[PDB]
């Protein structure tokens, strides 16, 4: 029994806050920060029995971000001070609940059925609008373990997959997270 | 085809949140952060074809903010130090999503269907207590640009708005931002 | 009339964020912020009519948190400076709407119909894990005033609870907060 995915999606959460790098403008200055919302509308229906989102690892799913950017920025302010801003990245990755240290890569199809790791996108933020990016045909690269019914009732050892969706600016060859959410566990099974 | 406003209403996210002032108590110590809901209850109806909600400029909307003020407050701690606090405003207004910076007058109707600017309110909040805050008759100045379907397909360039519903302190002539929220975005139709 | 629960949810905010303590690592560094959701699962059903969630005072309510735990966890920074770290409690009460600094205190019953007190309970937090507390069987050990209709409508005194569910560290014989949400108002019915 599956929730009406019109109805029921995806909640998240911010996640890491307090590492995060800030934005800052010509004058060095804070900018406001970004309004930052993640959609994930396709590839996860609610499923009741399991009190869990379910996808499929071969039905692809695909994320919305709407990324909000408020002034015009040129610096990121990070742990070692300011440094100019180089570009900014979409990164997407998944993480085992049980193992929140071990990442799930994320892969991408392509029509032909071929697949390839899915990387951070570069992501162009103009100032004073909302970017909106979709990061569509995407696959887990594992399944969930213990997926298996047992006795009709859930695994009790079921396990699950958190997705998580961060911005990043880049500056002086390192990454700087500037907004991150992470989603509410995720069942993925094979068939 | 429109979803149930009784399940699928707008979200809202925390509007330039390292830009807000803090409450202080008459013992000069900042105030529990107070509790801040925004529920944008009537005139907003999410749109599937459209992948947004959907108003028409000439029906009323309808905002209710729950405000629960923690403690007493006796000061506003502004980046210019802590100042003895006037009252409270509550703001509204939209902005366009492709330029941040622009903002949309929100208008208020009567029965006899003249209309005014709606300026910021003031609200009086109690200690230890939420105060409800209704604000009805509500309209848009403006409908979004770009708004007819092409090949029965969104507009490519559809324009959106999105809405901003801020509690203030003034103090000194002076008003500094709390709490505020942002909506997801908007179109607003004329007919 | 009443929405379906599988849809219709209580929404939770943070509460009091301003006040948390947070966790450091066995280095002295600040650990990322540890992933926190709440969901009232049992117990609670949205009223059209009455525009609130309601609950019957004898039918027990249920609250299930998800706590990721990021790191290695061995000190709160609390106000006092670092301490170590003896355990941590999940707290659950309510608070009066109208009187936020009234408590109204939970309890949990047996199958035998005896109830008691709900104190805050030991929960063990592993590293890098999200560890999942249910806490079942809950009562409000009050109704909230006014709850009988006047002429078909809400009572116009109709008063409230809200729903606050926090996770504490212990440390040196004083518990501190690190994460806390507080929920949307609540009707509490006798009969």
């Amino acid at each position: 029994s599956y929730l009406d995915p019109n109805y029921q999606s995806i909640k998240w959460q911010p996640h890491q806050q307090n590492k995060w790098a800030t934005l800052y403008d010509a004058n060095y200055k804070e900018l406001p920060m970004l309004t930052y919302r993640v959609d994930a509308d396709k590839g996860f229906n609610f499923s009741v029995g399991d009190d869990a989102f379910v996808c499929q690892k071969k039905n692809h799913f695909q994320v919305t971000v709407y990324i909000g950017m408020l002034g015009e920025p040129k610096y990121v302010k990070t742990p070692e001070g300011l440094k100019p801003l180089d570009c900014f990245y979409l990164k997407l990755h998944g993480v085992k609940l049980e193992a929140l240290n071990q990442s799930i890569n994320i892969e991408q199809s392509q029509s032909d059925r071929s697949k390839r790791p899915f990387n951070p996108v570069t992501v162009n933020l103009p100032p004073e609008q909302v970017t909106k990016v979709t990061v569509g045909r995407l696959h887990f690269s594992e399944t969930t373990a213990n997926n298996m019914r047992k006795k009709g009732k859930p695994n009790p050892d079921q396990r699950y997959f958190m997705l998580v969706v961060a911005l990043q600016a880049h500056a002086q060859n390192q990454n700087y997270t500037l907004a991150a959410q992470i989603s509410e566990r995720i069942i993925v099974r094979a068939s």
